[PDB]
């Protein structure tokens, strides 16, 4: 329509080429006033959101997540390839893996950013996170460091002391909460070129 | 003064609506907007059933507060509406195969919800829904306790039920195979001016430059 709210949400699409030019802390504000006005169910607010502007840890994360999904599935990827398309801001979502409505409730909260993003003038992507780089050390390495002291020196051995370090490192650098799962993060930037067309929308509807 | 900004900032849960039935034009902005969400790898894994029969609306509230009596104590009162009296439903479901769907179906709800406001109407997220097709929550039902008249409920001794609700339901409402059915969407005319907004609580931490 007619309607601004309407054709941005209509015509959104992933936004994979922006300038180098920074958002502003008022955009910032926004976009996160945006995401914690979203619903959650039973008014939880199960979330959190950490706003990162360092490339130098984004660009950790890149390579990371693109070597392990080298070494796990053996896929060659363009080492000049990155993760989040070069986005000067990226949110990083976490939520509480023991509520029921929480992956529902940052769904709602992650659609509020983006399509405040787009009010805004600005672009994004949804970028999925390797779980296995940002489960808390309580999920799983303990039992790995467990037996590596019996496995004395293997190289199966040295990963689990950096999946360990890994994950260690960007729970603390991030500040995700104890007990949160980070499944995405949301990289915002201002688009470099025009806008990619909308969606021709596929209507998997049932009605009565 | 963006007008969109100001519809995100200031959404609030609908709980109260007119008897005007929508027309199939919002219904079908909502249904486009809906779809023009972003999905993980681009599975698109859901689906929407739009239901309008309010007989229908009444068996499923009548089913769901059932179905909450045979796991408990609490005997809600049949003439509660389930759905607040919304004269359009959407019951959102989506493929569990894709590890993204979840978050994929939150985004999908968020167009519609703010897709909604846009259109000068209102809607509230109806999760007691999904207890139809899998075992009721212990905090759903205290979640709907919260908010009932006390006329409304009493304390009585469980009953059990006849027949299948998921079974039921997967057939009334069309639902794809397999598909988890995680909540209904109420939408309609809001009957009042819109409430406030809410205060803001920020649960963020920041990162340098
Ligand atoms: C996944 C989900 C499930 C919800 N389930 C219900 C429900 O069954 N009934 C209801 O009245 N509200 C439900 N809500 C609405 C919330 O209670 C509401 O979003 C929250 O209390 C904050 O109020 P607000 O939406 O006015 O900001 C649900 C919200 C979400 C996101
Ligand atoms: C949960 C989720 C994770 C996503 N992860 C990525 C990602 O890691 N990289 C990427 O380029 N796009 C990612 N996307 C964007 C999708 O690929 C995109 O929405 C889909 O391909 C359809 O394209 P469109 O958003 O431009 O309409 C993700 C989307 C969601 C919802």
């Amino acid at each position: 329509q007619d309607n601004q709210t309407i054709n941005l949400i209509q015509s959104r699409r992933s936004i994979r080429k922006f300038t180098t030019e920074q958002i502003s802390d008022e955009q910032v504000n926004t976009l996160l006033h945006c995401a914690f006005a979203a619903p959650s169910g039973c008014n939880k607010q199960p979330w959190h959101i950490t706003v990162v502007q360092d490339q130098k840890l984004l660009k950790e994360i890149s390579d990371d997540t693109l070597s392990r999904i080298h070494e796990v599935s053996n896929v060659e990827i363009n080492k000049n390839f990155k993760l989040f398309y070069g986005a000067p801001t990226v949110l990083f979502i976490s939520y509480d893996e023991s509520s029921s409505w929480a992956p529902y409730d940052i769904g709602i909260l992650t659609g509020n950013i983006t399509t405040a993003a787009q009010a805004l003038g600005l672009g994004s992507c949804i970028i999925g996170m390797v779980r296995g780089l940002f489960t808390p050390v309580e999920q799983g390495d303990i039992e790995g460091l467990v037996s590596v002291l019996d496995k004395e020196d293997v190289k199966e051995s040295e990963s689990i002391k950096m999946k360990f370090d890994t994950n260690k490192k960007y729970r603390e650098l991030l500040d995700i909460p104890e007990g949160y799962s980070v499944p995405f993060g949301i990289a915002v930037g201002i688009p470099d070129g025009n806008l990619p067309n909308a969606r021709e929308v596929v209507y998997k509807v049932s009605r009565v």
